């Protein structure tokens, strides 16, 4: 956990360094079943409570069964997923519903009833190419058939115990529960609850998945953050069988490095009413470099941090030349060309970083950092500044309090002209949403070919 | 499901057609009422675990009551809902909010009272000229008064059995959690859980609104998607009755064609940096045929697919001109002004489409369609290029793969230069985020004024 | 509830006055324990049911622990919060994770065990120097070690009654949804659900907060709201103590004017096809004064109004000088440059306002108000217009049918000339996502420079 950061003050930007990915780029899917039992009636006509309390329960697991089957007629099951809207699309949960798909072709379900008759967890070989660990979780089946049918049926059927009605209820709950998780999300939950698979489930089935023991250990590590990223898929009732597909996230790049960008708007400082102009870095987000490249992820609340750790779905990011670190150390270099937004918005803003804050005052705005026992430490004027945590516990902009992270690491401020102060205000091409440096300067070209006449 | 996709190769956009629209017009309101006990304090001052037990739930059955008195004081109930940021405003649940104010009025609860007194289920006619199908759906008067109190009464207090502990429970069960289901939601819930409302419920309430057999139809083959797009309300603590109000579509357009239109990014692909110009079709989403007029989806995720159905809420539309669709077979035409942003960011990304898949490749982006068992089976060149899904089963763009989807049906690629080429870069409006053909041809004629005296 | 509303003809924007602020300023930390019980493993080597069922409920007990030890190692808990884009950036719950920090350094979980030995509530003095209300809501240690151990010990394990089982499972309860909660929030929760907090704790908690009288007051008589803008964070598992923050807003602005400006696009109405420009005030949201300055609100929706009262979070709020308010009467005003959006979108479009509803009506769209019972009572012409509510029942715009809010209030139209009619369209600067009054005239009369040789 050795965080570093700097400060551009001639960008209004700030990197903070030291994390290491764990980039989702692949799916692992299993079957989840519980077994089932086919009793739809029951020949008792009695009249105590006891029976009542049977018949109510029973009627849960039926009521479940049923709505089970009305979520699979709304199948296939739907999900999917300053830059952000620039990012491609494309569903989640294609692999999850590949495997659904073929638990529907004859002999698929009864395959898997053959690989649990005698275990709780097996290797199937499915007919689509995929060998998936599939789980039996909860077996209904024997538990109505062989251990509560026997009472209701070969005696008068109210010679029941009450402990036979608590052990149904104990029996049923994890059914009407995943019942309940999956009707309120169409079929479709993340994260992945501990109904869906329990902790000691998915620990066993980390510790057998297809990966390597590194991987294993970091997600056993990290069991929240995987549950996080993982989604439970409603499939199919058929056979007396309940069949749900578990997609659980596959970390293919590891360990790589990681910075997070952080920007705030850079404006000119006149005291003119509407005479200002600004530009802000719209690169902001997280940037991990992977295979030659650098996956970006505009949308940074993506991506889950742990201590050092970087977790993120290689579905929210954009891949860019590694020359897009260049613009952090050389906003105006030749080989990639930085994004900007220019406007003449100069409204007061902050964003705490891993290590400090940016701090970005205009006008009258009172902007200040504080220690919660000694009062006010630093002033922000008029322009983009920053601030790093130590001795600090709270950032103040106008009305809003803001608190940094307590986190110590190295902070550099690197000085330098802000480079709005290089545009000639009367030329500068302002409120450009989605902009670049080289369009700026090409605007600003054009715009002065007219003055060339004079 | 005769599913027909084009590309259109000129304008890096594809349609997906053969969807019939289910669009949500109106709203059913219906009431679903709770008998309750007026009852506070019991005079039963036992020690036993069977004493303490019972005391137990009454004290979550009191809590219960009290919890939904304060989402009272936090009433009226609160809910409200590229081109999504022009959508209007207005209140999702104003035609249930006016049945809540009304069953305030003095005798409005009594009469809902009297219509059940006999039956579960009856059509009830309010004082603001409203007939409602109101429930009663647990009666938890008849249960506390005349099975519970009088064990806890008439005899010594702690004659009780264990069996009425667990049957209290079971009663008071459905009651906890919709006030749970309340509590977490401001008192306003959707979708709609099977403790607002059960299947058999809602599909009793189905078959009895004023809709036509093929809207019965419709809503209850698809009840999921129904509970999706349904709102529970709640109203009242009044009178020992809980009443909450359930508000449920109405589909008043039904069976017109709907079509999905996918738009990527179209640049120009000189290598020299900073030199490419770009335009986006910003007019994807749904659209279906709508009462003369197309009614426009531009968040297209606010729609649910069911096979060749497409079920969509008309608060979240744009309503356009028929002609908008004119925009897929000619741009350029002169009917309706077809809507692009401009740029010069060339950041590659992938469209997954109905039956195939846009790409937009660019720089030195690694841009290819996989089939699992046979590898590269496409390479897209710098530029926007289409592959439909038959024979692929993934699309890699950069560090991301995408999984196309699986349905077959029928594909053309309609071939064309792209129109950016038209365009003399050194004249072009980049960086416009919200345009049009028009807005962009006169941008260019104006600039090109300078030229002339050359 | 006096609320007045008026509507500018020349901007298309209405102003809603007569609302007062309660603006969360600050937040009250408190920690809620649950004692537990050290026992892993009972050496009972019984069949029957009763038997079973201990030891399930039992496993239910340690499979919380250890869910709540993995949700401990996923701590630091995670969270965070037209002109929304423009918003700081910083962490919601910097406090609450303040206080869990403070709980990990020797002696202090035990500091707070040693002031409720005897008491279920006391102030205790934390070594970072804040004084927190604590709370024991649940002794899981007595019940298992003094209640449930020794029946399972002390004689043959078979011989419970059938009443602790359920007792046991009442016990536990509360720890196991308390657990579900945080397990699939990755150990932050918001709203501060009833499992958290019941409703005595947290009304016990507000009337022993260091606030104000009036500040009680507004907490108690609001506690849907209070518990919306609060959080739960899951803190540790430490010397038998399950240990969680709450965090509560504390308002500390209150009874200032409030006022939201709805806006909606104002263009021209020429018939010829892409021949129109428009403008859209963009600054659109909730205002609150608030200490000199005003905090204005721009994704309106993070304001919760109850009544007349306006409960806000400034950390969504952006500090904007007085002026401001001044472009509601004198847009043109030169002491704030007031923000608009230009283009030439002139899709038809409404806004349901406090008292009314605007309607933008371009094209050929069908703009109406009507009453239910008397038919269409105002048709809305081309351009910006606006109804009160008095008389209406619904909106609609093409095919969206709008409700408008029944509060009956004052309503003042102001007429005026449509600002749009003041600009040569020939040099309107078109297409600008985010700009202002300033702006727009500036870029006129530089492209009026040309017309100058003419
Ligand atoms: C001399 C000078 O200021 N040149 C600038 C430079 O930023 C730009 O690169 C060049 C054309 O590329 O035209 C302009
Ligand atoms: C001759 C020519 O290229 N004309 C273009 C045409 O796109 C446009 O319609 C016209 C004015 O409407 O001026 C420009
Ligand atoms: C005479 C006239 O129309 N002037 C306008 C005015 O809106 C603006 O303020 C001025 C420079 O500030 O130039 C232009
Ligand atoms: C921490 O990491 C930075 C960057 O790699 C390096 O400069 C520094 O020497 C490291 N220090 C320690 C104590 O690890
Ligand atoms: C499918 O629909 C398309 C479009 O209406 C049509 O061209 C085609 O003939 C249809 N084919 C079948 C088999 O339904
Ligand atoms: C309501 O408030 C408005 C604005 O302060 C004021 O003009 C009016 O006189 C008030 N009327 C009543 C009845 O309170």
């Amino acid at each position: 956990q050795n965080i570093t950061e700097e400060f551009y003050q001639s960008t209004c930007s700030a990197v903070s360094r030291g994390y290491f990915s764990a980039l989702r780029t692949g799916w692992y899917t299993s079957v989840i079943t519980i077994e089932l039992s086919n009793i739809k009636e029951t020949k008792c006509n009695g009249t105590d409570t006891k029976v009542k309390l049977i018949k109510q329960e029973l009627d849960k697991y039926k009521n479940a069964v049923t709505e089970l089957q009305l979520l699979m007629q709304n199948t296939p099951a739907a999900n999917n997923r300053f830059l952000g809207f620039l990012l491609g699309v494309g569903s989640a949960i294609a692999s999850g519903i590949a495997v659904c798909k073929v638990l529907h072709l004859e002999g698929e379900v009864n395959k898997i009833k053959n690989a649990l008759l005698s275990t709780n967890k097996a290797v199937v070989s499915l007919s689509n190419g995929v060998s998936v660990l599939t789980f039996k979780v909860l077996d209904l089946k024997n538990y109505i058939n062989n251990r509560l049918l026997p009472i209701l049926n070969q005696q008068s059927c109210r010679i029941s115990n009450i402990e036979t009605v608590i052990e149904f209820q104990q029996m049923n709950s994890r059914l009407l529960e995943i019942t309940r998780e999956f009707s309120v999300n169409a079929g479709v939950t993340t994260p992945l609850s501990t109904y869906m698979l329990t902790n000691s489930e998915l620990l066993s089935l980390i510790n057998d998945m297809p990966i390597t023991n590194d991987q294993k250990k970091l997600m056993s590590s990290n069991v929240q953050i995987v549950r996080q990223q993982s989604y439970s898929i409603m499939c199919i009732i058929k056979e007396e069988v309940l069949a749900y597909v578990v997609q659980l996230p596959i970390y293919g790049v590891i360990d790589t490095p990681c910075w997070k960008l952080h920007t705030s708007p850079l404006c000119t400082t006149n005291i003119k009413e509407g005479s200002n102009i600004c530009l802000t870095r719209t690169d902001r987000g997280w940037y991990c470099d992977n295979a030659g490249s650098v996956s970006f992820f505009p949308q940074a609340d993506t991506c889950k941090v742990q201590s050092n750790r970087v977790f993120c779905d290689t579905m929210n990011s954009l891949t860019l030349p590694s020359e897009v670190s260049l613009c952090n150390t050389d906003i105006f270099n030749s080989k990639y060309d930085c994004k900007i937004m220019t406007s003449k918005t100069d409204i007061s803003s902050s964003v705490i970083t891993s290590l400090g804050a940016i701090v970005s005052c205009y006008g009258k705005t009172k902007c200040t950092a504080s220690n919660k026992n000694r009062g006010i430490i630093k002033t922000f004027s008029n322009g983009c500044d920053y601030v790093s945590n130590k001795g600090v516990d709270t950032v103040s902009v106008g009305n809003t309090l803001y608190y940094v992270n307590k986190l110590e690491g190295k902070n550099l401020y690197v000085k330098g002209e802000p480079i709005i102060n290089y545009y000639d205000p009367l030329v500068f091409p302002s409120d450009e949403f989605d902009a670049s440096i080289s369009q700026v300067n090409e605007k600003i070209n054009q715009s002065l070919a007219f003055i060339r006449r004079s």
